[PDB]
Order: C-alpha cells, then sequence, then structure tokens
C-alpha cells in the first residue's frame, strides 16, 4: 500500500485504540511498523505452517482462518483476508482482544523487542491527534 506515518495514528486513534489497556497510541504505531512496515498486505508464513497476516501481523492459528492452518480455531471469528484490507477496523478489533489475552502488547515479537522500555512517543511526534 502503505499507511502514513500519522495516517494510521489518527486511524487507530477514532477506533479507540489510544490508551486502549494502559499501552499508549505509540506503541501500536512502533508496533505495526516493524511487524509489517504499515504494509495493510502484508503476509509471513511461520515454520508451524501458520501465517502471520496484516498491519499488526495477526497469526492464523488463533486469530483468524485460512484455511490453511490444520489444527487452529479462528478466535477473533474472522477469515485472514479481511485483515488484508485497507480498512482497519478488522484488524484493530482483533488486536484489542489479542491484548486482553491476558499477556498484553507481549503477544507481537516484534514489539517487545523494538519498542518496549523504549521512548515509544516520537513515533507519533507531529501528527494531528
Amino acid at each position: 500500500k502503505v499507511f502514513g506515518r500519522c495516517e494510521l495514528a489518527a486511524a487507530m486513534k477514532r477506533h479507540g485504540l489510544d490508551n486502549y489497556r494502559g499501552y499508549s497510541l505509540g506503541n501500536w504505531v512502533c508496533a505495526a511498523k516493524f511487524e509489517s512496515n504499515f504494509n495493510t498486505q502484508a503476509t509471513n508464513r511461520n515454520t508451524d505452517g501458520s501465517t502471520d497476516y496484516g498491519i499488526l501481523q495477526i497469526n492464523s492459528r488463533w486469530w483468524c482462518n485460512d484455511g490453511r492452518t490444520p489444527g487452529s480455531r479462528n478466535l477473533c471469528n474472522i477469515p485472514c483476508s479481511a485483515l488484508l484490507s485497507s480498512d482497519i477496523t478488522a484488524s484493530v478489533n482483533c488486536a484489542k482482544k489479542i491484548v486482553s489475552d491476558g499477556n498484553g502488547m507481549n503477544a507481537w515479537v516484534a514489539w517487545r523487542n523494538r519498542c518496549k522500555g523504549t521512548d515509544v512517543q516520537a513515533w507519533i511526534r507531529g501528527c494531528r491527534l
């Protein structure tokens, strides 16, 4: 695509993600950055044969269905292709569920290895709320 630095910060915002269970808007921004480089169409197969889907790289073995990962559950009751939409709502919604799963933002490798415990706000500096 891809998405824009502040295009996203603003898009995640009014989807009510800015302080969502503690996590400043900046973390999601920074998460999107490293998981997919703001590419909504991003896809990545893991070793277990599963595939990571979308801007926040959401896995098929749990949250979304792709008819290609046996022994998987589709926890967000949604097909994985809908996560590849330029519309963000699907992705955000399913993300919101992943953060309250009990383990928080740590559910993203990229985040807790490139965002966590760092100045996370610089990611939304200058952007129009």
